[PDB]
């Protein structure tokens, strides 16, 4: 009556003892590779109908963040999509409000998105999946759905998915991450793989007459096609986990008829303004754009650096929130200043370089802070702790510049490890 | 009895990658396990500061900062690197009152130089740098503890010698353990000096014993524990000093500690010789890094090291028949940045098409299997050779993939990260 989860083997695994959040087991567990030291990781992506919000961009910034950790820090192999949902009803919608085509429309907002990405630093995945380049994918994809016995037909050519048919199976198990969150149908909670289209919408063929994939079935379709049958991460907000990733989840065991597509499902909390979502519905949002004409994009990393990726957060607007941020990012800034400068303009034949104290108690805490960091990351990549350890770090190099006659190569070393983790962190100094 | 012991690192608590060494200790390849965690407390022997380096000198300072960007950037362990300067030697004696500008001036300007060369070909400082001419005083301190011990003796001159005698009698001591078959005023013949009593208008410092010089290899026992202490997880150096120079360390610091292993792995680079013999000053055969530069750049010499493994001798053919290939390399990869970085540039997100298409994923196979590949050859003891050719290969697929197939772009982005990588672990700059 519980959904089973399977922990990976450890053998012939990268084992790092990092743990993770897992939505499948509502607790941090440890993160194992399904294969070697490689990771396949699906993460959905937007719906391009209009411009980004700073909600969107904690998103993709956290997830890039925890990328970065797992392949500049840990050194996993890292297999990454993101797909584009360029079919969606509210991009028929907005699209004929401004009497533009559906294509031209979604082109637009995925175009402005990667721009937006791209001014937060944030990576682009090894494959983008549009879902309009994927309907025939789709097709086939629910036409073994049907075979397995786990959708049908409706007189109107829509098709959808069999929950109970489904839940009887005792291999499969519907709703494994919200299992409490359960006319032409067999049960109102069966959820549509194809819709017929009215025939004024755009409409693809298919062996069931015109329409358009349901939303969910062009996730499980575009990750399956190129990861396949286990993938190692799947993630997205937190609103997404039910019904879209636990209804991912119930198609892909469908099409694959076994019980785990995903080894650990990660959910990142939502930015929160006034105590509510920021969302396009209620008119409450800030696009990222009009974000970055006030703030940096390393003032804006910092916000969500500071945030732990799986907790919501509240943004406080007119400057609030960001005051911390804006004066974090002045330290590390006049931080490189002084060390890249005390660095070149270092003269190796006037100096004094025997080893004091001085120089071995900047050392021993330079190591030590290296443990910390890594302790940090591996406790389900918990930044905000991270960050600390550096600022701290920073205070005492700070001190040692000014007064100490300094070590060359220990600045340097230090130097290069502090970059280091902001190349981890997606900070540019 | 009659041949050395080493011992292994205990593996628990320890980072353990599955790298193998090649261990002059233990004259094998064995997997390499810190002593604590996963750091690694690491001293290299450095230059005696009298003239210009040349080539031979650049291998193996290059080869080492290779190493050090491995061990660090691609394994992150956690790197306490020590890198002395001979400035107080006979060679610099003599070559100050040739040169008569001061001796203590002479050694700084040849030192400036040689930081100066290591900074031409992006070879990283050191944690610590020490200076003998700044460590005398800790110097004389350790002889005294190894005279306290019974493993020195004074000669009636005023200098010390270590007594090699004393000291293979313990049980717990062995002499010469990476070269046991090289074995008026001493014991023994075999007695090498600590503290050499100083001869009149010479430099000389203060000490118990009269007024005298360090000698040679007390000096790099004395700074290596002083800032690393009783247990180097790596000690390195040219094969040269193997023996007598790296043996009569591990004697002296043995004996200064009196435990029995005072380095855990012994790593020795392969000399760089041309006409079949060593460069070498005394020769007359040598290039000066300053001269290489003039003719070279720095990632050119450094494709030169790449090629060679680091622990084997490797011939240098010059009038640029051995740069022929490190030209030809250098070029094809400034040739692959020029190339993709235009392909990045003109994609355009509108009017693509992104279907993950057969072509993409043969290149993405292949790219997977590179990085795999990469990682086996790092773990065969720095297998710098065959991971350069793993990169060549799959920069001739990735070029063969842009000339004609539809790209995606961000499997492009991540491949060209990817090389970046490994191209800052070898310390070359596109
Ligand atoms: N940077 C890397 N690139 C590629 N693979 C890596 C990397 N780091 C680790 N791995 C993989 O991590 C795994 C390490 O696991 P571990 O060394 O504990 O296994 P093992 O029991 O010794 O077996 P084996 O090494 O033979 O698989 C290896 O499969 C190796 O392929
Ligand atoms: N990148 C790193 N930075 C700092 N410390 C590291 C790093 N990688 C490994 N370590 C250190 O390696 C030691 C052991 O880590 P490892 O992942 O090998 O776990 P283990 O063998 O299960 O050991 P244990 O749980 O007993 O520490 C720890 O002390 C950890 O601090
Ligand atoms: N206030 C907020 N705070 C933090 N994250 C937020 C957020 N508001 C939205 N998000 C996150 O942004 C991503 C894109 O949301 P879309 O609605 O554009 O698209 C879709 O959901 C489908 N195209 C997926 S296939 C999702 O992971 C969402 O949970
Ligand atoms: N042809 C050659 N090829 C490759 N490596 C070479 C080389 N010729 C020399 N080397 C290496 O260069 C380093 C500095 O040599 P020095 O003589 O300057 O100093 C000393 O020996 C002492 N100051 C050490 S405390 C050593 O590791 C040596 O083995
Ligand atoms: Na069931
Ligand atoms: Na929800
Ligand atoms: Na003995
Ligand atoms: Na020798
Ligand atoms: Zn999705
Ligand atoms: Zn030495």
């Amino acid at each position: 009556s519980l959904p089973k989860w399977n922990q990976p083997s450890k053998e012939g695994k990268k084992i790092t003892n990092l743990f993770v959040n897992n939505s499948l087991t509502h607790s941090k567990v440890e993160f194992i590779p399904q294969e070697g030291n490689k990771i396949k990781w699906y993460a959905c992506g937007p719906t391009v109908y209009d411009a980004a919000h700073l909600g969107h961009a904690r998103t993709y910034v956290s997830f890039d963040i925890i990328r970065r950790i797992l392949v500049n820090y840990f050194k996993y192999d890292v297999f990454m999509v993101i797909n584009i949902t360029d079919i969606d009803d509210k991009i028929i919608k907005r699209s004929v409000e401004e009497k533009i085509g559906f294509t031209e429309l979604a082109r637009k907002w995925e175009y402005e998105f990667w721009e937006d990405m791209k001014s937060l630093n944030v990576l682009l995945p090894t494959a983008i999946t549009r879902v309009s380049e994927y309907v025939g994918d789709i097709v086939k994809y629910i036409e073994k759905i049907i075979e397995n016995k786990y959708a049908y037909v409706s007189e109107e050519g829509s098709v959808y998915f069999d929950i109970d048919e489904f839940k009887k199976s005792e291999k499969h198990f519907y709703a494994r991450m919200e299992p409490l969150s359960v006319k032409k149908k067999k049960n109102a909670y069966d959820f549509a793989l194809w819709k017929s289209s009215k025939p004024n919408e755009p409409h693809w063929d298919s062996p069931w007459g015109k329409g358009r994939p349901g939303w969910h079935i062009e996730c499980s379709t575009m990750a399956s096609n190129i990861l396949g049958d286990v993938l190692d991460i799947h993630s997205g907000g937190i609103d997404l986990r039910f019904p879209h990733h636990d209804n991912e989840l119930a198609q892909s065991e469908a099409f694959f008829d076994h019980s785990q597509w995903v080894n650990y499902f990660l959910h990142s909390g939502h930015l929160h303004i006034e105590g509510l979502k920021m969302s396009k519905s209620l008119k409450n949002f800030i696009t990222i754009k009009n974000m970055l004409t006030k703030y940096t994009s390393n003032q804006i990393r910092i916000l969500f650096l500071l945030n732990k990726w799986d907790n919501f957060m509240n943004y406080s607007p007119n400057g609030e929130s960001m005051v911390q941020c804006i004066e974090i990012d002045k330290s590390f800034t006049n931080f490189f200043a002084i060390i890249l400068m005390k660095i070149k303009n270092f003269d190796l034949n006037s100096c004094n370089l025997y080893w004091s104290d001085a120089d071995n108690k900047l050392n021993l805490l330079f190591r030590q802070t290296k443990n910390k960091i890594h302790e940090h990351f591996l406790d389900n990549f918990n930044t905000p702790d991270a960050l600390l350890a550096i600022q701290k770090l920073i205070t005492e190099i700070n001190i040692y510049m000014d007064k100490e006659k300094i070590q060359i190569g220990l600045l340097l070393e230090i130097k290069h490890y502090i970059n280091f983790i902001f190349d981890t962190f997606g900070l540019i100094y």
